[PDB]
């Protein structure tokens, strides 16, 4: 049958002494409740109801072009009246699962057992085992059925000893959602209608509920304040870290990577400690990244070595090519096969042919470069002071001089030739050497402090 | 009623195979000993008596300004014999609270619950349960107060499985203190006048010792050697960190942050991996501060960004400025809201007014730059060789071409314009516009290899 | 008696996903296969006889300096078989150790125990007790000799919780492997000849096994993917630091420090966070080693400070010199004492004399320069464009303006002083001033967009 999730995303989140509300601070760089969305698409959801309130603006202007139900929910009276907002939309041959926003590690695989287990006209509930139970509701199974879930503060002594305990995720049909939410009251010490009272309504109907236990403990962790979040986090990191491993990607510490996005790996790949990786990444086979690189919606071809100490951002990088240490590449670097990227080089919008190389102190900007070109220490694309800037057109076998300023807009035709100290704001021809005559005054017998 | 503290601080530390003291070794860019003093004062003892023997002139430098009796044991005969020296220095009726140099993260809060458990005429003894109390005397109770403490070849198979241990850290008042000391011998294995047994004394008075455990037992540890230490060190930078996070900042990984000093921050800063607060660091709302940054006795405004690998001492920067990646700010760095400062960039003892941009390969030194400039790519502050250097005076609205160089003394005046690869030395005047006229020397149909 | 020692190293390793056979993937730099091959030397093997097969002409190339007989294994049949291609070649009265290429942690230490545990025309087999022993080969014990070697789903109840278990590392004379090994048989579920079965065949011929249980569960821990490899690592790395801290070396944090290769040190040598150390490193007395910082094959003098994010390689640094943050010294730079090198520095194949100072912004390649001399901002060194590059030569006390290129090959003698903004192609005399005359316009009332 068909399926629909609703996420509980309404909470302010104070623990977290943010302006943000609670489930938009990000695990891996995306929103905790991105996560549990993303989740439950993969899972299969045809709807997605997302109750929301506080930071209401925020959640649309963050999660805009999400794929959910906006349920704006006016008051916060409990979870069940929260899943209540949503049920009108529920069919009634749907099965329904319940996610929590602030708790974004939740698998696919464990919510197909979850739904997998529900019983006709009955629920299934996810627990956990925990070595310290305290304070949470214990799952009180007779045969194999819950036919209790009894707080803390109700249960007597042998009760207390019992490590399942309630999640509060958990799956029923649409028709059964609509008839137990209608039924739930608000008497108890906190004055709240909460979700976890259908599993008494359920056995009120005699309708069974089901026990499925997650296999992570983690996996249904929340997060009420940073500490919490920061916890989320590494156990997070440490999941993909592995994933990539097994997949044969050599990562020299695993609690020393970051991935913040996707990647796509070839074989032999190895990447040294701190390095982060975020948006949509891509790496060839043989590719090496060493220490404290980031790299951030990037293409890498097979081969390359990117050296330490080397940002790289929205930029392609062909086969075999050299980067780094110290190197900058910005939004629309296109470097070809063969090129040499070298220290404190800062390349932005700019693409540079194969066996080009740019190895020293030098800023190419808004440039095309030729192929096996030899742009020398120290060169700087410039423009006039005016509005807009300007393209710079370098061409094949071209030698740029150490110390050239190339003012665009301006053009240098193949097999140039540029002397240092050059200041180019003329085209140059092919085949065209351009060397810069100096007046120099010279004073012999100039003591210099002794 | 009043307290003073004694702090043992005498021994060579030969395990740290080190020319300091044992003490003197830091713990978050702090001394060891540096820490308890402060705890000491913060607990609001009103003189500190510090024990003070080898490395004495290293101790004297290095602790100069500290608020502290010097007092100079000529001998290590053991603790008791230690306390001693400063016994004459007592006043009858305070409190005098016992620690050790090398206990850095004793907290003060589990001091407080140690004197106050201090009964008339009696002593409070500080304990701590170990899962293996192998080595260390153990606590005997008989109803509530220590009768004994019970060293290890001297316990009983019984008395081996107490897991309460004794510290050495203990409160009396200074008459008590005065008594006792004068009764303590050296009749053991060691020959040492051990402090230890002024819990026997105390019992042979009629006496009341009451124990307070400590909360933590990294608490109370100590460091014999620089494994040990580092231990401490990392215990302490992660409660500093978990501090943070429950304060609303957003540290990405916890186990990859270091303060070594204080941090006054706003609300949703969020801090990166790999970063290092040093000295007196005050962080607005809304920073972000990325992979890698050290930031050194900075004040940092609302709404800052700084980006990877960026390093700033003594520096002030305003409200939504930009900084970095791969920028250097040194000490009299002062840059105004919003500023950018780029790549490869160092800025050393200059103010760098409103909207102004430096964003590339550049160096400012000893500079006044006003609002609205642009500093272009190889912009260089120089000096002729002379004796000291001098200043760089620039305005508002002064646009720098790319590659030129300001040699001070030398002023330019507001809406002023350089072009590319200029050598300034001369001042320019307001709406000046300086273009330096180039010789080139072009020859055509020159055949570069093939 | 003498020794040598039998490396099985034939496996392909399919669970890497690699090009790479099993045993070349590295552990702090070095190949897994390399580990086992230096703790055999240094146990004191006469004959180290390497069984390799998958990946073989790698092996070849990636170990051919090492001192081994190599055993070309055509076809993997069991341990047994593999041990056997090696029995050829052990003297009759000399032992004979096994090992694993694919479990690096092995220590000398360990196997020296296992070496004297082992009684005449006996077995020692290196056991270990694992938490969970589950799929392993328990150790039976009567008496106080190894009579069986219980596979998973042999043992009874009571023997499936022994916690002793079987690593296969075994020591025996030469003549007893010859025997045991030809007798070995194939008659199990995987049709492979076990080494394993020794034990069996020993106890056949009234022959005493003795079991050494390994120290660390870790030293005898194989890595089948690199998820296993990582672990290593991590436990590899760990081991090393501590090992330098109980020396004395101050490390920040021991889980951010990476050794790939050796270090001497000094004392007091102060290493903060994120360092990698590879290859050959001797580091003097009072180094201070910034954060991020990167050493590779290099020598250090007493009190040098390297300022954060700093890499150098195949370079040597005289004592009291200072360099960084953000300074690259690439192979044959050779820094004399008291010399200064600062951020965005690079320094290849140059020596540096005795107080020179180079501090921003420069390339400084294939050059000499003297003691006391003042390289300014955005110098660089350059050659013309033509075949080999060249050098520049630079004497004593010389003054070199900001921004100037030097063009090798060219001389600049003792006490020379250079302006900014110069293009030096001559050489310059002793005492010669150098200064490049300008030509500038000057344009009055030239208004920038208002
Ligand atoms: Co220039
Ligand atoms: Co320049």
């Amino acid at each position: 049958k068909a399926l629909s999730a609703v996420i509980l995303a309404a909470g302010k989140g104070t623990r977290m002494y943010s302006d943000l509300p609670k489930v938009l601070h990000t695990i891996a760089g995306k929103p905790m409740v991105k996560h549990v969305i993303d989740t439950a698409h993969q899972l299969g959801s045809e709807n997605i109801h997302l109750i929301y309130g506080h930071g209401g603006d925020l959640m649309r202007t963050h999660l805009a072009n999400e794929q959910v139900n906006w349920v704006l929910q006016t008051e916060q009276l409990g979870t069940a009246h929260a899943v209540q907002q949503a049920a009108p939309f529920f069919k009634d041959n749907e099965n329904i699962v319940v996610l929590y926003g602030d708790a974004p590690l939740i698998t696919k695989e464990t919510l197909e057992k979850l739904i997998e287990a529900k019983p006709e006209n009955g629920i299934a509930l996810l627990t956990v085992n925990l070595d310290n139970p305290t304070g949470y509701g214990r799952i009180i199974r007779e045969n194999g059925n819950v036919v209790a879930i009894v707080e803390q503060k109700d249960a007597n002594a042998e009760q207390l000893n019992i490590k399942e305990v309630n999640t509060g995720v958990m799956v029923s049909d649409g028709a059964s959602f609509k008839k137990w939410l209608a039924r739930v009251g608000n008497n108890n010490a906190q004055g709240e209608y909460y979700l976890t009272d259908l599993i008494a309504l359920a056995n009120q109907d005699n309708c069974q509920v089901v026990a499925v236990q997650a296999t992570d403990v983690m996996e249904v962790e929340g997060a009420n304040n940073r500490l919490q979040l920061a916890a989320l986090e590494r156990y997070f990191q440490n999941k993909q870290a592995s994933k990539l491993l097994l997949e044969g990607v050599m990562i020299y510490d695993p609690a020393r990577f970051d991935l913040r996005g996707t990647l796509e790996h070839g074989k032999d790949v190895e990447i040294d400690v701190n390095v982060i990786i975020e948006g949509n990444v891509k790496l060839g086979d043989r590719v090496k990244i060493g220490t404290g690189c980031v790299l951030k919606n990037v293409v890498i071809g097979n081969d390359v070595e990117i050296k330490p100490y080397s940002v790289l951002e929205d930029s392609i990088v062909g086969e075999k090519a050299a980067i780094g240490p110290f190197s900058r590449l910005r939004p629309g670097a296109e470097l070809a096969a063969e090129t040499h990227v070298g220290n404190f080089v800062e390349i932005k919008k700019s693409t540079v042919g194969k066996g080009s190389k740019v190895n020293h102190l030098t800023y190419v900007g808004d440039s095309e470069i030729g192929s096996n070109c030899n742009i020398g220490a120290g060169v700087i694309t410039c423009n006039y002071d005016g509005a807009n800037k300007f393209k710079t057109i370098i061409g094949d076998d071209v030698f740029v001089g150490s110390d050239t300023q190339l003012v665009a807009p301006v053009k240098v035709a193949n097999g140039a030739t540029i002397g240092a100290g050059t200041t180019i704001t003329r085209d140059v021809g092919e085949n065209e050497l351009v060397i810069t005559r100096v007046a120099q005054r010279h004073i012999q017998g100039w003591q210099r402090p002794i």
